[PDB]
């Protein structure tokens, strides 16, 4: 089912905030290689998490599950705020610039913390 498979997208959700802790941690160490490393698969993460969020989407469309619609639209442009950010973070690491890293970082903290709420919401109105 489509509840189902937000389940799925929950579960590569929670990968990336394992990873993205643990590559926090890498950055603080100055383990350059590491935070390399830990920003390839976190691209990879949201570049699926993405995926399955608009296969949501879409079907909750085509189901005319107006409520789920509704949070599924708000939702996925705060996970394009995150995606922004996320991208800025990576072109931080790229040009040496650990002020920028460090601000993005904590952003993309916020942002993935206050859209919990509506995360969790999706869940119930699938
Ligand atoms: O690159 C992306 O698509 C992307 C990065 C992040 C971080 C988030 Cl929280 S949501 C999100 N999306």
């Amino acid at each position: 089912s489509v509840k189902s498979e937000y389940a799925e997208a929950a579960a590569v959700g929670q990968e990336a905030v394992a990873v993205f802790n643990t590559m926090k941690a890498a950055f603080q160490n100055g383990d350059k290689e590491a935070v390399a490393q830990y920003l390839a698969r976190l691209a990879s993460l949201y570049t699926r998490h993405e995926e399955l969020l608009n296969r949501i989407l879409e079907k909750a469309r085509r189901e005319g599950n107006k409520e789920a619609v509704t949070l599924m639209n708000e939702f996925t442009a705060t996970f394009q705020t995150g995606k922004s950010i996320f991208n800025a973070m990576v072109a931080a690491f790229k040009n040496g610039d650990d002020d920028s890293f460090e601000s993005y970082l904590q952003a993309l903290e916020k942002v993935t913390a206050k859209g919990e709420t509506l995360a969790d919401q999706i869940a119930k109105a699938l």
